């Protein structure tokens, strides 16, 4: 397994949690802003996901989580991380700042084998587990796991497209706050709305998902786009997809198609519920997309609104580990 | 004017604030749960809209707001409210619990002339200022001012339909919390999602707008429906309308048409902005619907997503005074 | 064990969770506002404490949780609950509405043996596990488990008093929202501040703890009082106790005394931490009181501020089960 | 007046709003992170205090607010700000990062006459209006207006000390979130509790007030200290002061003394209320400290808890204009 993590943030830390849950091996973490003793504290306590049940301590300049020793670096520059000292070969690139092939390829200076960007990439091939993993090939050295919204949207869009044909769709994500937002009104020069106080406001915003699903399901390129409203919750978001369909159908056919896929090819990626759920019901949910049967509405035989929940931190971090596992099987690693 | 208010809640008090701003005359308030000394405090201090600038005191069993004496009653059953005795003939029925014609008609027993339900009604004719006021018949004794969402959606839907034709549409409102929600998970037997802790959750809910807009614009009956997500903000909501249009157009045509209507026939009802606004920017906004030019997205020549803001408490309260003014002209009063 | 629960609210439901965790047996639940199918949903999903991991279903008009069948009643009046049909003998009185001996004794009409009020009582003897359980005697038929703040304060006050003498103290609880609070400004006639919108405000409020610790530790009667600020969090609260002490001491002596008690006589009731904890770190914490070593300040040898955390829902519900277990040992039941 | 603002943040902008209300003259603003077109948006729209009523536009490289041209600069290093060229001689240093005399003195390089740090200083003399302004020496080139908490605490502590003598006291401020807090758990290396998600948590923190009040009232040096809990509100905080008094008194004496000071020497600095107020009632409040008569508690003749509110953004911003006005009189300017 031999995973390294660059950026021990919300996703960096929860990928480490997901790796331990899945028996994957992380050997090295890099973050210039989080010293080793502070890394112990940040991994141990999580306001959203609860205290890590397990021993976490610093020992001999390494982070030790349940007996596994994780080498810690504190390099500002990715090209200076000595990944090969720790034996890290598959690097999770989770800073937010090194998303292109050019930028992510800095990790090959330290001896990394493969880099997985935990965000959309302008040029690295993008993957959503359950949707297009079979297009991965072992010569791809830098890949992307797309965004949390793309991972919720792409499963549901795949089911709708295979069964009924998406002629065109528009989506909204009602989206929890992230680390890029601000506690009170402050400077966000490249996104003025995103600078307004996160706890006070519904904030219109862009979404990664819009473009990205057109690269993940190329048949849908240019037939889907959408936007986000950031709202004052700390985690868990919901896709609200309005689609026009090519084939006439009832809402029962939509539900039966989603149910059948969640039991078979999309098992573990797409969930299905008919309960009266609210967003707190998905905190810590492992799935990429949970179809909410009761919340959706069909106006006519070809125009419908479908609602699907995702823990944007936790479900995504579990898919990073799923993607790395797939890549190492194909690579033989 | 000779307005009485039944139910001195969020809408009841802000209707009095709006009447004061618009020089309307409120002569009587009734609320069994809010004794006179408490009405002073409740009217003076408001967490969302700020302290009432001006004098509120109790004298002689009356609420005296800026010189005006308002007779206070504390009746549980509307039958027993002496409206006659205070001279209240136009009754704002803002309790939430007497919405049908037969239930609202109880105010006639104490000599009310007309009742205005401040919510959708199963059978009282619904009006939205700027959209269908000319349907108001002088012989209508119980009318409805529809919901906060219908008052936002109907202006924008009017413009789109007149210019481009709405073939079908689906709406979401991302809606602030209201008084029927719960601070922590508790019993809401008729709406199980709506009982979950309001501050913790994105909560799927129904919208009044779903029924009402096909009544207010009858040619759109059956062509439009939608749902709500309640999110943890205290006030100000946003309509997200995804429409399939009859006529090919660009997004510039949609903008130009909304700008022209806000300057002309829909002036004061529909507003227009191109600023990078967020929900807090509309707290205290007088308009029913404020079109957000920059947040909308056109996918194709006939498929588009339009975003409009509304202060669900305040814009609505001002519309209730507008409705009464219009009714009084038609009745001659 | 043979526990019945009256009021299946935040405390009613979490006492059921605590009973299952501790292997205690609940046989009957009464709530007139929550029908059986709705009880399934409310027990299964918890916005604060996460989904119940376990099977919950309605079967043959009973609630079935992990194989245990729990008879459900829906009586408005406590004297009409046929507790003996279900074999319920120890009743948790968790409505909030039947707190005196007179009111709580209604349950003896249905065949209850003992009633435990999950709130301060004006006359029923009040108990805090770890502090005064040894004053319980088997002839006491109605008892109280005091409030969540009293359960946090009393352990810490006991340690300080035994070691250093409390001459006098004043406390504040910075306290999460409860079900008595309101989503937006509405009527709370007996507590005007408590009616103001809970998510918008710091709200000064009274506390149960103030008086109650004087009944639980009678040596401290009249030497302690205090108040609450309700703040916009959904659970977890913190006591901030300013004490003048009879014996001169350093902060190290305070910490060593708290540490020694958390390892011995107060084990499981009083916790001890020296980490940089925040309130989310205590969600689901079992203890009544967790001393925060780093947050406290000693101004002089006899004047100090001590800070102690408590999950006001969860820690309290576990103490209800602890108190019932103690009572059945003393009663032989 | 000839005021320049360095750092157009929460305090920098509200200081300009306060200068406009008080007819002070701001001539220049500097912020490297906020370009002129963005300064218009940031000044016009405010989530906490509402939209600026009046004209804000950019013309010719200047910010024009109600007719006034303000020269805008975008310098990173204060040394390089041409204050001379705009005529700015009294500089509000509101960046948060140039708080020491030597760091603040950089503004003299571009011809500033005086600097006012809008935060406590390790060595610049601190002033609180109404408490120690007469200590201001004309030869003081760098002064401090202390923190929002010192400006609340010092007026109330002055009154108590003058009338009853403070023997020792311990304070807590329940403090709104600020810009140094984080929207979700993230790195705050110097304050680990302060990095945890602001909207989710009660967070123990330090207070500026702890140091500063013994400097502002030197006879209370060593007799007073305290701490903060940061809670999820956007603005408005509350001091909770527990004091041991030298002279026996009743709570009526404390009330009478606070009322007399707010009418006389501390008028406009200290306010007094007996209403059932909550934090939202003070948003936009001009005063430094508003004594809450009803929330305080006296335990004995010498031991009492006093509660005072403050709008930490707005009251403070107005005090900065007061301080500059006073300094200009003493300097003759
Ligand atoms: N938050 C979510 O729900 C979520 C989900 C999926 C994807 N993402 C994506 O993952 C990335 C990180 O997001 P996040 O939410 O974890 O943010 P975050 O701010 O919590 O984490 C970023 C981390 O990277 C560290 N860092 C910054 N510069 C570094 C550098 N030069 N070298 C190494 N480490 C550095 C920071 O200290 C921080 O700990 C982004 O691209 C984001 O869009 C976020
Ligand atoms: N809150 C909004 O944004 C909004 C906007 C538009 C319309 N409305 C509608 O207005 C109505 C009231 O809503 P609200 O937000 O003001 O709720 P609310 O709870 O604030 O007010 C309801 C008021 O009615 C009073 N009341 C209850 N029974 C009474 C009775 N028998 N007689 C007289 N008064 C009584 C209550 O004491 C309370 O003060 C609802 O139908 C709601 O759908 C609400
Ligand atoms: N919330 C906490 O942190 C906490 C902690 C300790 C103690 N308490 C106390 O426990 C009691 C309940 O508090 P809560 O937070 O669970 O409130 P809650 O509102 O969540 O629960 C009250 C429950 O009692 C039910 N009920 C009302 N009348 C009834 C009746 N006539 N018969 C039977 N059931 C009825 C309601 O439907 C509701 O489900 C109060 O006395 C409260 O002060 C609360
Ligand atoms: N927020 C409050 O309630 C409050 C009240 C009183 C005092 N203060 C103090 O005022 C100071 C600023 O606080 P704030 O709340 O306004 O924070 P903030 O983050 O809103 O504002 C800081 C501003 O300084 C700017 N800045 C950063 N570096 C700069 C530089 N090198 N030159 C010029 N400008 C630069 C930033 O762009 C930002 O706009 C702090 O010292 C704070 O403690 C805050």
């Amino acid at each position: 397994s031999k995973i390294g993590i660059n950026g021990f943030g919300r996703i960096g830390r929860l990928v480490l949690r997901a790796a331990l849950e899945m028996g994957a091996q992380v050997v090295a973490v890099n973050d210039p802003f989080i010293a080793l003793e502070y890394m112990v504290y940040m991994f141990k306590y999580d306001s959203t996901h609860g205290m890590f049940k397990g021993e976490v301590k610093a020992e001999d300049g390494a982070l030790v989580v349940d007996g596994k020793k994780i080498t810690v670096f504190n390099e500002m520059k990715p090209e200076n991380i000595p990944w090969s000292k720790a034996g890290a070969e598959y690097i999770v690139e989770s800073t937010g700042v090194f998303t292109t092939i050019e930028k992510a390829s800095a990790h090959f200076k330290g001896g990394a084998k493969k880099v997985i960007i935990s965000a959309p990439s302008a040029d690295a091939p993008m993957f959503v587990c359950g949707v297009n993993l079979e297009k991965y090939s072992k010569d791809m050295k830098v890949v992307s796991n797309a965004s949390c919204t793309t991972n919720c949207l792409a499963p549901v869009a795949k089911v709708l497209h295979e069964n009924f044909e998406i002629v065109e769709g528009l989506m909204t994500t009602v989206h929890a706050v992230t680390a890029t937002q601000k506690t009170v009104d402050g400077p966000s020069a490249k996104d003025w709305r995103g600078g307004r106080g996160a706890a006070q406001n519904i904030i219109p915003s862009s979404t990664g998902a819009a473009k990205a699903v057109g690269k993940v399901i190329p048949e849908l390129d240019g037939k889907l786009t959408g936007m986000a409203f950031r709202v004052p919750t700390p985690n868990v978001s919901v896709v609200d997809l309005t689609v026009r369909l090519g084939k006439e159908c009832s809402y029962d056919d939509i539900k039966a198609a989603m149910k059948a896929a969640s039991e078979g090819p999309l098992q573990g990626v797409l969930g299905y519920t008919e309960d009266d759920v609210v967003s707190c019901d998905f905190t810590g949910d492992n799935r990429s997309s949970i179809f909410d049967a009761k919340a959706g509405i069909q106006l006519s035989k070809t125009f419908v609104k479908v609602v699907s929940w995702y823990d944007n931190e936790f479900g995504y971090s579990q898919r990073v580990i799923d993607l790395i596992k797939h890549m190492q099987k194909v690579d033989s690693a």
